[PDB]
């Protein structure tokens, strides 16, 4: 089923080069393209028969970059695997439907992958899990902490500091995907966006400077930053 298509401007942003280190990609530049959403797949054209590339976008995540520098229009896509592309649209608003479309093909997918028909209930489901997710391991990681800030023996000390460590990721797994789902949410529902501000508040000062070697900190770089970790 195919749900756009048009032309956009292409430069993909940010690989996961091997051994899981993230790369600022090739500076390459803005090339066209005729791009066709059929189901949760890009496919790219470089004449108004044959895909030049094509790009799965399953569990995606995009965003508006109106801060860019040069260009107007542009919006990021980050797919479930550390990946990271540029694109730019015609107008303000075919930017805006080229979003929800993507959005919306993603929260289709993710409702059938998962058994289920309504899709707005699930989406909705996954929110109020994450939450009570978060708030668990949120204790979690200050249980550790309002502890071993006590046992001041350096054998076990840093010992702990690795389930802290740990922990404090497994939030940035779970504040991602509930932005993710909040994303789905309002390209479904019309809403605004989820506000990328409140998601990038939670950023471990670890990963802050990880994602310091991959241009500035961004929602997208972020989402690169967690897939990575992804098995």
């Amino acid at each position: 089923v195919v749900r756009k298509a048009g032309w956009l401007f292409f430069k993909p942003l940010v690989t996961l080069q091997k051994e899981r280190k993230l790369e600022l990609v090739a500076r390459r530049k803005w090339k066209q393209y005729w791009v066709t959403l059929k189901g949760c797949t890009l496919l790219f054209y470089e004449t108004y028969s044959a895909p030049r590339c094509a790009l799965f976008a399953e569990d995606s995540i995009v965003q508006s970059v109106p801060e860019h520098p040069k260009k107007e229009h542009v919006f990021c896509l980050s797919n479930s695997c550390g990946d990271v592309y540029l694109f730019q649209a015609t107008s303000q608003t075919d930017l805006e439907n080229w979003v929800t479309a993507i959005h919306s093909a993603c929260a289709s997918l993710f409702a059938k992958k998962h058994g289920k028909e309504d899709t707005v209930r699930l989406l909705k489901s996954q929110t109020r899990s994450l939450l009570q997710k978060i708030d668990m391991d949120s204790k979690m990681k200050k249980m550790a902490e309002l502890q071993l800030s006590v046992v001041s023996d350096p054998k076990n000390r840093k010992a702990i500091e690795n389930q802290i460590r740990q922990w404090e990721q497994n939030l940035e797994k779970f504040h991602m995907d509930l932005f993710r789902m909040r994303c789905y949410l309002a390209s479904l529902q019309g809403g605004e966006l989820p506000n990328p501000k409140s998601l990038l508040a939670a950023t471990s000062r670890p990963s802050k400077l990880a994602l310091g070697r991959l241009g500035v900190l961004s929602v997208s770089s972020f989402h690169a930053l967690v897939c990575s970790r992804d098995d």
